[PDB]
């Protein structure tokens, strides 16, 4: 049959029509060859614009549709649906992006947007013309979920998925899972003990029937696609037997290495044996092989002989249906800036340093001291936007938690010792949640803590006594301060964790511009990645507080779940296939897939390709580096993309 | 059998052992008849301190345990797991709170704090003694959930649901879903239409399998508890027949009467044959009898003949084992703070107005116009915080969502118009998700809108022009400033629903300081109430954006699937029941409980009360009501408070 082509050219409100002249896209449309409709509206996703596509589609008896409005990564699903319910197969639609790529990129230079978007619509009903009718694959779903890291927000992902009755497997790379909620003193804005009311979930996922916990593990291969995904998990060697070991830790004693505590953010030396924090969980115990010199001391301490060096990491073969990435966040490090004086004065500390040095399970027993003489600091300065809203590093974000977070541990330090001076130089007080605007007048009429609007243009440091100045201008006055203090806080903003770009490989997902990773939409699928079936929570998708990555925990739990129910999903035809009788066997397609689906085989008595479309992922390298043709992707042909080149030009 | 009670004093690190005198609490307890060990430690909750608890109750064969430490609303499900895991049964555990009610209260006076710890155990070993062992109830759940509110939050939660595989029921009180999210035009920080994200959704929602609709329907009645609740749904009469309506709009031309519309905040006036907006879900029409003159104008001009006035409300029951409450917010009425002048002045607006006012598809064509002159403003002040942060109008809370929707429709007036000069006068800049700072930044850099560092002090009016002055200190120049505008917008905050009061009373649940409806937990459980089996999911939580209520409403879904997807669930039997023996009903209980538990039953000719385990809550009211003393709420009889009160003053021998 010849191709019948409905063409929309959607106004997005003004967003697309403001700048690009939708009605003349529409009038040029109507002169391709093929079109037989064009219409423009102001909502083509909308219920009327929808309901106007499918009754073009009966009425006129299309073969094909075009939609030139947004990016088909927001809304070409939507759209497959709705020409489907018409009959129209899903892949006789073509997305042509004229806001994305067009109004919102050329708004001064509407007459060439114009051109443009015409332009943009033709490309798109040239390919359209030479598209195949395609069945979606149907596959089952593995009735198993992956959680990668293991704090509140995986936690809670664990948790709500074992509840409704999946089996979960829940990988932490530290030895205990908990986050960095297991490093804080207090939460804001109730103050409530911080590990006080996690361990209870720490307790429940360790004993949970549906929740398989992998502690000092870590994902090092993922495999497959939406609900049939085969995973590798390293269980790295403790060199400790998990079943022979007490926990009770009396080989540390007998060890000449000291380590870098990392729960304590440095602060305090830990063995080359050792348990995270007391309330770990699993609460056994590990040894650092790459501070280890093997010298084997503990081994003659320790009484069950659980210490051996021979103790090999251990790989686990897994199929799960989805995966849920929640692994968190790191600290900023602020030596970059320079002019404030982090690792080069000792009075100088980052805000999650003073979490332990607060906390009582801390390197100090829960004192704030200055690490220069030990002493109780009486005049503390914090200094909030440290590593965010500054462009100088890279980081123009907000990280949302730091201005509580610095209000609450002055409260703490206040009800430790309410004779302590404590200013906030701050730029805005963002207190934006419920009780957060509360806690915010809190600070300053019931615990005293004064708030300087002005951030600091540097730190200097007195090298006699140890004691720094914090120079700002007090902007609500217009006079430039110059106070002294004991103690200076930086209110450190958050980055990805160190390990998000060996994450960001194995599951094959994107990041926002805050390098953080990249929902498939803000609105849309908040908890949901453009990868099906890989799934974020918490801080790992970008900065925010302890509620709001539990409610991620929870809505990526749901997201996740709905595959595993539904135990079928569709995956995309677009498929490498190899014509055997132009194939001859060449040899250089098998090695270009990095998942071995091309392979060679012999038929008809001779050699030719075969690609098995288990296997095959739709990249498209394959069918691109074949010499003789054989080797095509469908949705994606030559041809096809011939013709779109052509219809830049050009009609046909 | 005679208690064994062993004693367990916490210093907390030193939180309470540096006021109470731990040691001399712990060798005072061993003074009380049928403790049997005593001890003090640094961490009780912790697992050193929990291996310490089981290993007595089975080395020492103890029957009940005390905890001396925080309060039970914090570790009482810690503690009675652990008692559970060593063989005794969880109700034979009492906590007492000498931190929050002790220590943490009377650091200056340690000598009286010791002392009241002392009466703190002692008054719980007196109740342990007499605590019995009970066993949980366990009930099945019906797998179906309810969904009250459609706005994003409310079709985000029934989309994951029914995509689950579970039926769900969503009831909306307008004739169309959508929410507020429906009346803005664009969205921050994308700058999506909201109809980009919102109308596919109201699409799925409608035709959607698993999910039954009820638009123009509101929840009259929920009685039971998790997994049995019994809902009465009232489907509001449209006078349409929508089974026979096509939506063509055809009839609202006809009509001859006018009716403020309030999908427009009053200014765009409608039919009382209306739908509520061009791309409402269900696309169907409504007629508002307060306007309805009936000359059957309207039924003259539709085919399909769906008009029809002899329409009645309809009552549905049905059966749901969850409930998830999404009602959303309303602005905030600035009418009551007196020195902006809403109400008084024209061009004085709401920012909600104005997103109705910028919207292509809204009452003014989307323009941008002043509501004396018609004209269009060449200059515009937005006015951050109003009804928020502000104690004088009892919201003493950030509304959220203001900051950055002042400058959204900031950046939007300067598309359709470059020429207008917008000035934000603001306290702080609250762009504290994803983008929104770049967001911030962008709308100062590249639209070049103003930032005033300064909460205005009154709006003056000119009664001749129209205009508006407002009077502010720039706060970062030290200087009072005194600007005319052809616009104000005051970017009012988010207050909890009308029909707020209504749903709480129905559903049975709780609000925080703030007038919005109170989760279980304000760090663990956002979505979850106090009241079992329901859940809360987008704005009528608290105020938030879209991206929040999204993630709330996938949130709840996965809150309210548990119980559905267990089949089952367990109560607490800390309940009233009647000793059929001592209660010759009298009938004093019956109308004390709100739930209807108590019944007056005959068995052997006579008359006796009897409780409906399933109906009763624990509340405890009509135990402390009967005269007779048969009727008893488990954990807390008479007897245990009696004991309990002795034990302020005595050690109960
Ligand atoms: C100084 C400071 C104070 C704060 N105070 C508060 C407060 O008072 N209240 C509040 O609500 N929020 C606060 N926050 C924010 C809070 O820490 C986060 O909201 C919370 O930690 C988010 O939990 P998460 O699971 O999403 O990430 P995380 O807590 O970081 O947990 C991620 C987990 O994944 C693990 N992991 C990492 N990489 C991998 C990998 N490759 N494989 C497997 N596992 C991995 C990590 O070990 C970690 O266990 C504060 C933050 C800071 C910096
Ligand atoms: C001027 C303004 C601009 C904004 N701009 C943005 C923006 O740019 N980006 C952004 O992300 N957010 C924005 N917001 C916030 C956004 O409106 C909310 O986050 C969102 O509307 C919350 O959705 P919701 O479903 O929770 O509540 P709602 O949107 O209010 O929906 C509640 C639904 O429940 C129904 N309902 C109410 N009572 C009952 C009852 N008794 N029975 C049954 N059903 C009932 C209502 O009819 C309604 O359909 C803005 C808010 C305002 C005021
Ligand atoms: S979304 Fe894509 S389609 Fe729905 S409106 Fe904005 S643009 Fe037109
Ligand atoms: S010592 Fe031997 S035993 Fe005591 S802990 Fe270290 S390992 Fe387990
Ligand atoms: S061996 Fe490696 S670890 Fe065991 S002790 Fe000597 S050093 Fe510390
Ligand atoms: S939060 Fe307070 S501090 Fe942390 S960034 Fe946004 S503003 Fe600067
Ligand atoms: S390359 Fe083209 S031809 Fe050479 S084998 Fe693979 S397919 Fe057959
Ligand atoms: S196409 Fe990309 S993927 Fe499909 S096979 Fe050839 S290579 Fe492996
Ligand atoms: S128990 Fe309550 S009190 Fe005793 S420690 Fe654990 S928390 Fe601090
Ligand atoms: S006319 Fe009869 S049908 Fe056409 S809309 Fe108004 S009502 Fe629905
Ligand atoms: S009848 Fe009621 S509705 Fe139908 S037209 Fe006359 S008025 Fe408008
Ligand atoms: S949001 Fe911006 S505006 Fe709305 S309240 Fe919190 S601060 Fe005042
Ligand atoms: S009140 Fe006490 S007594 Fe009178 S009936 Fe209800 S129960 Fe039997
Ligand atoms: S206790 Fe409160 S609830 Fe349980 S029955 Fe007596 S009253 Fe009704
Ligand atoms: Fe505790």
């Amino acid at each position: 049959e010849e191709p019948r082509i409905g063409v929309y050219v959607c106004h997005c409100g003004v967003n697309i029509g403001g700048t690009v002249d939708c009605p003349d896209v529409t009038e040029f449309a109507k002169t391709l060859k093929n079109v037989v409709v064009a219409r423009d509206y102001k909502y083509m996703c909308a219920d009327p614009g929808q309901e106007m596509i499918k009754k073009d589609i009966k009425e006129h008896n299309l073969n094909r549709v075009v939609v030139a409005a947004c990016s088909p990564r927001l809304h070409e699903p939507t759209f497959r649906r709705c020409v489907a319910e018409a009959g129209l197969n899903p892949f006789l639609f073509e997305f042509a992006n004229i806001r994305e790529h067009c109004s919102w990129v050329h708004m001064h230079e509407k007459e060439k947007a114009t051109e443009k978007a015409k332009d943009l619509v033709r490309m798109a009903v040239a390919k359209a013309r030479l598209l195949e009718p395609l069945e979606f694959i149907k596959v089952g779903v593995t009735q198993r979920a992956l959680v990668i890291g293991g704090g509140v927000a995986g936690i809670q992902t664990a948790l709500d998925l074992g509840d409704m009755g999946f089996e979960t497997i829940l990988v932490e790379k530290t030895p205990s899972v908990g986050g960095r909620m297991a490093q804080l003193d207090k939460t804001f804005p109730t103050n409530d003990c911080s590990i006080c009311i996690l361990a209870p979930k720490m307790v429940d996922v360790a004993k949970h029937p549906n929740v398989k916990l992998y502690a000092y593990s870590e994902v090092v291969d993922v495999q497959g696609y939406v609900g049939n995904f085969k995973v590798k998990i390293m269980k790295k060697a403790r060199y400790i037997d998990e079943t022979k070991c007490t926990g009770c830790g009396q080989c540390s004693e007998v060890c000449p290495i000291d380590v870098p505590n990392e729960f304590d953010m440095g602060i305090g030396m830990r063995k080359a044996i050792y348990k995270p924090f007391p309330q770990a969980v699993p609460a056994k115990y590990t040894i650092d092989k790459e501070h280890c010199i093997e010298c084997g001391l503990c081994a003659k301490v320790c009484g069950p002989n659980a210490i051996d060096f021979d103790q090999e990491p251990e790989i686990i073969e897994a199929e799960v249906g989805t995966i849920i990435c929640a692994i968190g966040y790191d600290a900023f490090d602020p030596t970059v800036r320079e002019e404030y004086g982090y690792g080069v004065y000792d009075n100088v500390v980052t805000a999650l340093e003073l979490e332990r040095m607060i906390n009582a399970s801390g390197p100090t027993g829960g004192k704030v001291i200055r690490l220069s003489d030990g002493q109780k600091p009486k005049r503390i300065a914090f200094i909030q936007c440290v590593g965010s809203r500054d462009a100088k590093v890279g980081n123009k974000y907000c990280s949302n938690v730091c201005c509580m977070y610095a209000m609450k541990n002055s409260q703490l330090i206040k009800e430790k010792s309410p004779d302590t001076e404590i200013d906030i130089y701050y730029m805005d007080i963002r207190a934006f949640s419920k009780g957060y605007e509360e806690f915010y007048e809190r600070s300053a009429k019931q615990y005293g803590i004064k708030f300087m609007r002005g951030r600091p243009s540097q730190v200097i440091e007195d090298p006699e006594t140890g004691n720094l100045v914090v120079r700002a201008e007090d902007t609500l006055l217009g006079e430039i301060l110059e106070k002294e203090y004991d103690l200076v806080v930086l209110s450190v903003g958050m980055v990805p964790t160190k390990s998000a770009d060996e994450v960001q490989k194995i599951l094959g997902i994107s990041r926002t511009p805050d390098q953080f990773f990249m929902e498939a939409h803000p609105k849309l699928r908040p908890v949901d990645t453009a990868t099906d079936g890989v799934y974020l929570a918490g801080a790992c998708q970008g900065p925010k507080d302890i509620p709001a990555s539990v409610a991620q925990g929870s809505a990526a739990a749901s997201r996740a779940a709905i595959p595993l129910a539904k135990g079928e999903v569709e995956v995309e035809p677009i498929i490498a296939s190899v014509d055997a009788e132009i194939c001859g066997g060449c040899g250089v397609c098998v090695k270009q897939c990095p998942y071995g689906a091309p392979r060679l085989v012999e038929k008809d008595g001779k050699v030719v390709a075969e690609v098995i479309s288990a296997l095959c992922k739709g990249c498209g390298t394959c069918p691109a580096g074949c010499p003789s043709g054989a080797l095509e992707q469908d949705h994606f042909k030559t041809i096809q993309l011939f013709k779109q080149i052509e219809g830049m030009f050009r009609d046909t």
